[PDB]
């Protein structure tokens, strides 16, 4: 089989870049507290040009205080009249990406919204101008406080759009001088956004990109008819073993070949969240042990580099792309300056399945591929070669240059299965390398945080991964013993993306912990009705946080306590009266060992030898009975795995 690569009959679509998502939700949570140099090395593998994944696009969640898959992410407006552009870690992340690549493209998209935007309903389209005001303030703050230009704004992640909202968002953007910001919709399925654009000229004018999720490499006729740029604005979401690398390799090529999609964006950027949370280890690489510094440059990093190091937003695909006779595919791109990049993939069915969708079997076998360069491409006589074999494996290895000196403008490759080749005229490719990082280590079995940081770099203490509610460093000047605490700051349920719990909760530590003693000072702010807890063996979080079981030691401001097996509190281990009121500091201790637990109030036994389910394992946790203010101090955990 010969394959003509040519440009004399014109180009295909403009290539818009490869990127990844930080957010939906708290996927970068454990990255912020990596020590140096590791934290910076990780960021280089992701964003430094001509090094690792060298990503063209960074998309981040616009935190809305709700649970959005592996945690919550804090909003810039927790309450009406509240504005704070320094919470969370997406600002930091975007700035670190821009430091390494000042041409990186930036995107924001909400998953959840603060509850007050709903005006009494869990719905963000009650007051269109109010919701658009909220979103636009985020884009303004990105520029005013971090010198970040947000390139694209989305609507509501995998949730219904409102056409009047999209029009209001455009009008509000323009009113604030943000004409440069483009709109992508609707970050869900091809429909109903695609037909809506064909039926509504005014909507068509204000939507710049149709972004679909997990499209299985195909699009639909209405989207082609729109004439809009089509993007796989969220894809991948597969474990970053070699099979995830294969999935990513295949769809990177075939999203354009099969579906006219000129950008693909992987969820997620880096797996910096506890692996036992939903969809664990589904990032382009792995960085989930800030305590140890261990990170893994997983195969998808080098699959990315085969495209990103050798294309840039603003190149064009050739019209001459397609599938290989015996399985796999090729794309080809130029920059209009005489450069050419050819990206070939032979991913086998068995080693490249994504979680969404699963493809019916297709065959891949050994084959020869002849490539002939016609048009303006006949005059090139030299190609750098980069090669990857997935499976023991060889990653992003540079082979000896290929020469086309015989004037036939033609060359031939022997392809097997699960291979990637990049043939390019660019000489700038590099398999970036840092020395290996520390070995993997479990979460420390003795761990303490007194939260005594006067000017913290991030708005929350390290390693606490909020799963409902939002927990923050808090300074109380009018108190000496508890001047620096950790406070739960939501006072009403968000407009939720997930099924957030009815109680707030932040989990920490080692999911495999089975015997443990958790201690924490707690402070209930709401008189009469308020309540807090500490917990151990918490076995589920993320979008499953409502499912979490464990051992939960609750105290309440009405003078009572409960011990439950579930966060929902449907299953009782023990309960009784306790000398507990609001607005007083108490020390809670919870001991769990084998079949039995005990609890202490101020170092005095409140209950003991209470039988609990065993075997069982899970994180330690803190939280509050509803969406209510409460403070925590002097946290300690000793645990056995
Ligand atoms: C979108 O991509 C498709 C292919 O995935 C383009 O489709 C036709 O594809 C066949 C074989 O795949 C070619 O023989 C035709 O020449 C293609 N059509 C045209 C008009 O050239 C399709 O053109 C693309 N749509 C765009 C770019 O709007
Ligand atoms: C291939 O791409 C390189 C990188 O853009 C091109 O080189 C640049 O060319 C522009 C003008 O076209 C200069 O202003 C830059 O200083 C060059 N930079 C580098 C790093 O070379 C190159 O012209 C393209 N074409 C070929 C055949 O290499
Ligand atoms: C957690 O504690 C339980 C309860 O003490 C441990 O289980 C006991 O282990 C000893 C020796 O390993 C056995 O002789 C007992 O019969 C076990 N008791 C029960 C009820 O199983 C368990 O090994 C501890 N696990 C860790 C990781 O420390
Ligand atoms: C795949 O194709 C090769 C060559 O045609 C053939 O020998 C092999 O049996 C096929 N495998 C399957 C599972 O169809
Ligand atoms: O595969 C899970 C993905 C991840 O959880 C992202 O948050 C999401 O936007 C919501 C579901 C899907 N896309
Ligand atoms: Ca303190
Ligand atoms: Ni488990």
């Amino acid at each position: 089989g010969a394959y003509v690569l040519d440009d004399s009959d014109g180009l295909g679509r403009e290539f818009d870049g490869i990127g990844a998502v930080s957010g939906g939700g708290a996927t970068s949570r454990l990255l912020v507290n990596y020590p140096e140099p590791y934290r910076s090395e990780i960021l280089d593998y992701l964003f430094k040009p001509n090094f690792g994944a060298s990503l063209h696009i960074l998309k981040v969640e616009i935190g809305g205080d709700g649970q959005t898959t592996d945690g919550t992410e804090p909003s810039h407006m927790h309450y009406e009249l509240d504005e704070n552009y320094f919470r969370g870690y997406e600002w930091w992340l975007m700035k670190e990406a821009k430091k390494r690549n000042p041409d990186i493209i930036l995107m924001g998209l909400p998953w959840s919204f603060p509850g007050w935007l709903g005006k009494g309903f869990s719905w963000p389209y009650v007051n269109l101008q109010l919701t658009a005001y909220y979103v636009v303030r985020w884009i303004l703050g990105a520029k005013h406080y971090h010198d970040l230009d947000i390139d694209y704004i989305g609507i509501w992640n995998e949730r219904p759009f409102d056409a009047n909202y999209i029009k209001e968002l455009r009008k509000m953007l323009d009113y604030q001088g943000l004409q440069r910001v483009r709109i992508i919709a609707s970050d869900n399925l091809w429909e109903p956004i695609s037909s809506s654009l064909l039926l509504d000229q005014e909507l068509w004018k204000v939507v710049d990109v149709i972004g679909a999720h997990y499209p299985g490499t195909y699009t639909v006729w209405n989207a082609k008819m729109s004439g809009k740029k089509l993007w796989s604005s969220e894809d991948f979401s597969t474990i970053n073993s070699n099979v995830g690398a294969g999935c990513w390799s295949r769809i990177l090529n075939q999203n354009y070949i099969n579906g006219n999609m000129t950008s693909t964006i992987a969820w997620n950027l880096v797996a910096s969240y506890y692996e036992e949370l939903p969809y664990g280890r589904s990032g382009l690489m792995t960085a989930q042990e800030p305590w140890s510094g261990h990170y893994v440059v997983a195969s998808p990093i080098w699959v990315s580099a085969h495209t990103t190091q050798f294309t840039q937003p603003g190149w064009y695909y050739l019209k001459t792309v397609g599938h290989l006779e015996k399985g796999g595919s090729y794309v080809a791109l130029t920059d209009g300056l005489g450069n050419l990049t050819i990206i070939i993939e032979t991913m086998s069915h068995q080693h490249s399945m994504c979680i969404r969708p699963y493809l019916p079997y297709y065959n891949v076998s050994h084959q020869l591929a002849t490539f002939t360069l016609k048009g303006s491409l006949r005059e090139i006589q030299e190609l750098q070669v980069w090669y990857t074999k997935l499976g023991q494996r060889l990653h992003f290895k540079q082979l000896d240059t290929l020469w086309l000196l015989d004037g036939s403008g033609s060359f031939t490759l022997e392809l097997e299965e699960d291979e990637i080749f990049t043939l390019t005229t660019l000489t700038t490719g590099r398999k970036g390398s840092y020395p290996p990082p520390p070995s993997s280590k479990p979460f420390p079995t003795n761990y303490k945080d007194d939260f005594n940081v006067e000017y913290p770099l991030f708005s929350e203490a390290p390693n606490f991964a909020d799963q409902t509610g939002v927990f923050e460093y808090y300074m109380n000047n009018e108190d000496r013993e508890h001047r620096f605490t950790l406070r739960q700051v939501l006072n009403q349920r968000p407009i939720t993306w997930a099924a957030d719990a009815s109680s707030t909760i932040s989990v920490i530590g080692d999911h495999h912990w089975t015997n443990m003693t958790v201690q924490c000072d707690v402070y209930i702010e709401t008189p009469r009705s308020g309540g807090v807890f500490i917990a151990g063996r918490v076995n589920k979080g993320g979008i499953l946080i409502r499912s979490a079981t464990g051992v939960f030691f609750w105290i309440f401001a009405n003078g009572s306590y409960r011990v439950t097996a579930d966060l929902g509190g449907w299953i009782t281990y023990a309960s009784g009266h306790a000398d507990v009121t609001a607005k007083r500091w108490y020390t809670l201790t919870l001991g769990i060992k084998g079949y039995f637990a005990f609890g202490m109030l101020n170092g005095t036994i409140l209950w003991k030898n209470v039988r609990v389910k065993y075997p069982g394992h899970g994180w330690a946790a803190i939280g509050t009975h509803t969406f209510e203010f409460a403070q925590f101090d002097n946290f300690r955990v000793e645990a056995a795995r």
